[PDB]
């Protein structure tokens, strides 16, 4: 029983972006999350090994944390904002897909999320 291999974090095929919108991204909506009380979860890669969910990649196929976002902001892996938003997007929707609606995991989500929300009202203009 294993893990998948965890998401990319650059690939030389794929062209590379600064924008002020993903560096408000990074410096910013990113910093905020990870230094969150409920940020540790989702600061890396879903161990299905260690955790005992052998059933977790079977039901979400394609997984995202922010340990891959922050990677990939660090690595100019994004063209554009939306790329990045959407990798956030996911990894919440990933958590609200797989676990029973009242566990505590979806709890910290929602509050991350309202967080994400907040941050970027103030995205800027690109
Ligand atoms: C992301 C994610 N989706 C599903 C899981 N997780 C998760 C990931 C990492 C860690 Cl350290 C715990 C959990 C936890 C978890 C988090 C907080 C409280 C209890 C838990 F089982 N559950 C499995």
């Amino acid at each position: 029983s294993m893990n998948p291999p965890p998401p990319e974090t650059s690939n030389p095929n794929k062209p590379k972006r600064q924008t002020n919108q993903l560096q408000y991204l990074l410096r910013v909506v990113l910093k905020t999350l990870w230094k969150h009380q409920f940020a540790w979860p989702f600061q890396q890669p879903v161990d299905a090994v260690k955790l005992n969910l052998p059933d977790y990649y079977k039901i979400i196929k394609t997984p995202m944390d922010m340990g891959t976002i922050k990677k990939r902001l660090e690595n100019n892996y994004y063209w554009n904002a939306q790329e990045c938003i959407q990798d956030f997007n996911t990894m919440f929707t990933n958590c609200y897909i797989y676990n029973k609606p009242g566990d505590d995991i979806v709890l910290m989500a929602e509050a991350l999320e309202k967080l994400f929300l907040q941050k970027i009202n103030e995205l800027p203009t690109e």
